[PDB]
């Protein structure tokens, strides 16, 4: 058995009570209609994704065609000619329909807090938001950066941003000023959008101070717009912050939307890689919405009147695509969940789903293992209109599947495992809730649009037929492929284009297994997945050698029980210090003030010299015989 994973791994069908419990019917009649649309999604695109766009997005102005360009040209444009904007497509036509269905339900970090916001509520929040950063110069086509965390003032940004025509880049809250300054100066940003302070898991997280200090080495920042978050009294600069609240009240709460281009930049979400500095991912709008729609329509069996909640910050692009833009383009509830699982206790994510009747849950298998370690008492909730649980960021494994699959889904819900990444906009390689036969943890088969193919990692060459195993790719362009990276398209060609020609390189290996079933290896660069985020250990690197004592550091990924991967950092020193023990506390301190807390290595080894570096030799072990002793220590 090539693919080792698959063997005698039995395949588990859609439950009954799903369908006799479902509100509505399903968006396919079964697995033979899925089979049907992908053949004719790889077959004849231009007709598939014509049609599909045409379902789920509403154009100002008709496309007049549905792709053109080539994966190795890097100039594919989907659905030219069309104009649209994705601030109407998420806001208006639902508020035009039913302006007191509920679009947002808030769930602060204290819980009984919160509020619901109507579609009609929203269209005013984006359409004054919108005058303010139109009043104080904000044109079509520039970057706002927004550094805000779960609230639901952060969708409010981002759709104004679209409903203008402005790009947005979100910030995470957990970076420091250090990276916001760096994505702020990259974009070129002039306008910022923040919070005074953050709360999250009853923390105080002080957001305008380090807005503060990014702001000094961004001096094209003219206007800092501040939400008012926790009241508390933050430093003030006169001429260049404004209050949220303040300006707000100040305009209409309508706004004409701006007429966009199907391929006009929608946003930038800064990314690391293998290597160099973190890459601003740009994806355009149409295709982009088309594939958030499809996915959040057919992936996580969306209907207008579902409550979904994904667990994923607006800083990364789960938040962006499934808390903002897939469910409120299909017109439902999203939830925008401020706080952690583990506050005030461990019930928390129960507690939300029951209150306010989830009936889709999106997570990281790094909550649902540091759920499980805490006890299955902490579940004790009915949740009777939970029947999709979506899982994303590593492969959900069998003892958390099997728990994930009982203890939470009462064997009623259809568990799916979305495989996909920042540059694919949606999702690539999934079940689609309630169709299609699923195996823990395999990912299944691809999307629609989706032809992968594992390719030989040293010559290239395509593997083909079932149960093999090599370097996953793409064939052929879809609808929601990032369309460059912020002002270098050389580098995204040289990683995602020129690697293997005709391809698209996902940086991951695979197998696909004797039935076709896809199994996510991993990432096969040096890009480590913790907590479910996405670092570079070339960027952890580089923090280190910041440190005045450092020569040279490598940094690896580790398997760990709780986090999937940790990572562990080995320093040479420059010229001998006499504080070891204090060394090591300033080198962690050094990661966390040059990229943000949660990148900072689990433990910072110090050696007399390295191992270009064998880091191979440091995974496994995880002067070679003398790491292996310092490492056994
Ligand atoms: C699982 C999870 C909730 C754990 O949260 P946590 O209790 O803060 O633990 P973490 O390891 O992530 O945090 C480590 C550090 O990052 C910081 N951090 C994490 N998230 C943060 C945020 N949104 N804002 C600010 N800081 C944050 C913590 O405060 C902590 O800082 P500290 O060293 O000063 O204590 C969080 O890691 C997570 O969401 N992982 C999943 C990512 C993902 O794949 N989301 C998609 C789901 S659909
Ligand atoms: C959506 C977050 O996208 P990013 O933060 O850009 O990370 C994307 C990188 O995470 C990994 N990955 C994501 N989903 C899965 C999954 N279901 N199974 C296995 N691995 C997964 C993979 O290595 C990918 O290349």
């Amino acid at each position: 058995p090539v693919v080792v994973e698959a063997h005698q791994v039995d395949t588990f069908d859609v439950p009954g009570v799903f369908y006799e419990n479902h509100p509505h019917e399903p968006h396919l009649s079964g697995m033979n209609e899925y089979n049907q649309l992908y053949q004719q999604s790889i077959n004849d695109p231009d007709t598939f994704w014509a049609r599909m766009a045409r379902d789920l997005i509403t154009f100002e102005k008709d496309f007049d065609k549905t792709h053109i360009g080539t994966l190795e040209g890097g100039d594919n444009a989907w659905f030219v000619g069309g104009r649209l904007n994705a601030s109407f497509n998420c806001v208006d036509r639902h508020a035009m329909r039913d302006p007191n269905k509920v679009a947002i339900i808030y769930e602060a970090d204290e819980p009984g807090h919160g509020r619901s916001i109507t579609y009609a509520e929203l269209l005013k929040e984006v359409s004054r938001l919108a005058w303010v950063m139109k009043s104080q110069g904000v044109r079509k086509g520039d970057t706002v950066a927004i550094y805000l965390p779960m609230i639901p003032e952060a969708i409010f940004a981002l759709l104004a941003c679209a409903r203008i025509g402005a790009i947005h880049s979100v910030v995470f809250a957990g970076f420091s000023s250090d990276s916001l300054r760096d994505r702020t100066l990259d974009a070129r940003s002039k306008f910022i959008i923040t919070t005074d302070e953050g709360k999250r898991g009853g923390k105080v997280i002080g957001t305008k101070k380090i807005v503060d200090e990014a702001l000094k080495q961004c001096p094209d920042v003219t206007n800092c717009l501040v939400f008012k978050r926790t009241g508390a009294d933050v430093p003030w600069t006169k001429g260049r912050d404004l209050w949220w609240h303040e300006e707000v009240d100040k305009y209409p709460n309508y706004l004409p939307a701006e007429s966009m281009d199907s391929e006009d930049p929608l946003f930038l979400l800064y990314t690391s890689g293998s290597t160099g500095k973190p890459k601003g991912v740009m994806h355009t709008t149409a295709g982009y919405l088309v594939g958030a729609a499809a996915t959040g329509k057919y992936v996580f069996d969306i209907h207008p009147a579902d409550r979904f909640f994904c667990g994923g910050d607006v800083g990364w692009i789960t938040g962006h695509t499934y808390v903002v833009y897939a469910p409120l383009l299909l017109g439902c509830t999203t939830v925008v969940f401020e706080s952690t699982p583990a506050y005030p206790n461990f019930s928390r994510y129960w507690d939300v789903i029951e209150k306010h009747k989830v009936t889709q849950f999106y997570v990281a298998p790094t909550a649902l293992r540091l759920l499980k370690r805490a006890g299955d008492h902490h579940i004790n909730h009915e949740m009777k209109d939970l029947r999709i649980l979506g899982s994303v960021g590593e492969p959900i494994a069998a003892e958390v599947w099997k728990w994930y699959h009982e203890v939470v889904g009462k064997r009623q819900a259809h568990i799916v495992d979305t495989y996909w990444q920042t540059e694919t906009g949606s999702h690539v390689i999934t079940p689609l809730g309630g169709i299609t036969p699923t195996k823990p943890g395999s990912a299944s088969l691809p999307f629609f649009g989706i032809d992968p193919v594992i390719l030989d990692p040293v010559t290239g060459a395509e593997i083909p037929g079932n149960d093999v195993e090599g370097i996953l790719a793409f064939r052929k362009p879809w609808p929601s492929m990032a369309r460059t990276v912020w002002g270098d398209h050389k580098r995204y060609m040289d990683t995602y284009l020129n690697v293997y020609k005709g391809f698209y390189f996902t940086g991951d290996g695979a197998g696909r297994d004797h039935e076709g079933y896809y199994w996510i290896r991993g990432r096969v660069d040096d890009v480590v997945n913790v907590s479910g985020h996405r670092l570079s250990t070339a960027e952890i690197e580089a923090a280190l050698i910041e440190h005045h004592c450092v020569a040279e550091a490598a940094v690896v990924g580790v398997p760990d029980p709780l986090t999937g991967q940790a990572v562990h950092a080995f320093v040479a020193l420059k010229s001998g210090n006499d504080n070891r023990e204090q060394l090591q506390k300033e080198l962690i301190m050094q990661v966390r003030k040059s990229i943000g807390p949660f990148a900072a290595p689990k433990v910072v080894f110090v050696i007399d010299d390295l191992p270009k570096i064998m880091r191979r030799i440091l995974r496994k072990i995880l002067i070679i015989d003398t790491f292996h002793e310092w490492k056994k220590a």
